[PDB]
């Protein structure tokens, strides 16, 4: 279930995080308006680039340890304050993070793995309701 696709996913964490932003940015490419820097990359050529690799990682240990605080998949309402209110994230609204669940839940769909993708979708939805809770538009 959940709890053991939280451990699935920190056993090889870099690859996870990079090929489900890669699935995000390939399926919603408007989205690379807040990466200009990963404009005109190819999948391989942005998994050569340092900050690409490094803030990938870091988004996705942060997307775990929330979904490990929550309960029956619904986040912690501290988590979703702090992503509201992190500078990095003034631009967004919740409409960014739906489709970010979005592609993760198409990724586990088509992967060879027993993850609980109903679970994801719904952790998804409780992180966007979560998210506007909180005060993002
Ligand atoms: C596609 C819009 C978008 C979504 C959705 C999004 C969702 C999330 N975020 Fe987060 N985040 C987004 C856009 C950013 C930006 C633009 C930046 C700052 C610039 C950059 O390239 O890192 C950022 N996020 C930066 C971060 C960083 C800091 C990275 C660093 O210092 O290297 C963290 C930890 C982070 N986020 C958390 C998370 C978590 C957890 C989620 C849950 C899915
Ligand atoms: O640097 C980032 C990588 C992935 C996401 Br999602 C957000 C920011």
């Amino acid at each position: 279930g959940f709890k053991q696709d939280i451990a699935t996913l920190r056993g090889d964490l870099r690859t996870y995080a990079q090929d489900i932003f890669l699935a995000f940015l390939n399926k919603y490419p408007d989205e690379k308006r807040n990466f200009k820097n990963y404009v005109g990359k190819s999948d391989q050529e942005l998994k050569s680039m340092a900050k690409f690799g490094d803030h990938t990682e870091k988004v996705f240990n942060l997307m775990m340890e929330v979904a490990d605080r929550a309960t029956d998949c619904v986040p912690l309402a501290s988590d979703a304050s702090t992503l509201v209110q992190m500078k990095q994230h003034s631009g967004l609204t919740t409409g960014n993070f739906e489709k970010l669940f979005v592609a993760l839940v198409e990724y586990m769909r088509a992967s060879g793995q027993s993850f609980d993708s109903q679970s994801w979708d719904r952790f998804g939805k409780n992180l966007v309701s979560a998210l506007s809770s909180a005060g993002m538009k």
